[PDB]
C-alpha cells in the first residue's frame, strides 16, 4: 500500500516533470525561432528603405546638376 | 518724289526696326522669365526629394535600432 | 532752304527709330536689375534652406553613424 | 532482498524522468548549436550586402558633395 500507490504518487510527480520541461523546451524553442524571424523580416524591410535612398539621392544629384546649368 | 517717297523707303524700314528690336526684347525677356520660373520649380522638387530623405533615414534609424536590440 | 526743313524731315525718322531703342535698353536694364534683385533672394532663400538641410542630414548620419559602430561593436563581444 | 526489486521499481522513474531532461537538453543543444549557424549565416549576409550599401552611398554622397562645391565656387564667380 505504497508500493503501485506511491509508485502512484511518483509515476505522475514523473508524467508531471516530462511536462512543464517539455514546455521550458517549446517555450525556448519558439522565441528563439520568432526572434530569427524577426531579424530577417528586419533585413528585408532596411533593404526597401535602401531602395527608397536611391531613388533620393538619384533625385538630388538631378536637382544639382540642373542648378550648375544655371 | 522722294520726299514722301523714300520719306516711304524710310518711315517703314522705320517700323520694321521698331519691330525686330521689340522681338529682340520680348524675346530675351521671356527666356530669363521662363529660365527664373524653372529655377525656383527646382527648389520645390528638391524639397519633396528631401523629405523623402527623411523618411529613409527615420526607416534606417529604426531599422539598426532593432538590430541593437538583439 | 529747304532739305532744312526737309533733312529734319528725315531726320525726325532715325532720330525717331534710335530712342525706340534706348528706351527699350532703358527699359530692359532696368528690368534685368530687378531680375538680379529676384535672383538673389532666390539664392538668400536657398542657402538659407540648404543649412537647415545639411544640419538635418548630417544629424541623422551621425545617429546612423554612432548606430552602425554600436552594432560592430556589438559584434566585438 | 525486495526492496530491491522494488528499490528499482522507483529508480525507474525517477532514472527515467532525469534521461528524458538529458535527451531534452541534448536535442535543445543541438537545436541551439544549429541555431547559431543560421545566425552566421545571417551575419555574412548582412555584412556583405552592408559593404555594397555603403559602396554605394559613398558613390552618391561623394557626387553630391562634388556638385554642392561646383555650386558654391560659381557662387563664388
Amino acid at each position: 500500500d505504497a508500493i503501485r500507490q506511491e509508485f502512484l504518487q511518483v509515476s505522475q510527480e514523473a508524467n508531471t516533470y516530462r511536462l512543464q520541461n517539455q514546455k521550458d523546451y517549446d517555450f525556448k524553442m519558439n522565441q528563439q525561432l520568432a526572434e530569427m524571424q524577426q531579424i530577417r523580416n528586419t533585413v528585408y524591410e532596411r533593404e526597401l528603405t535602401h531602395r527608397k535612398m536611391k531613388d533620393a539621392y538619384e533625385e538630388e544629384i538631378k536637382h544639382l546638376k540642373l542648378g550648375l546649368e544655371q
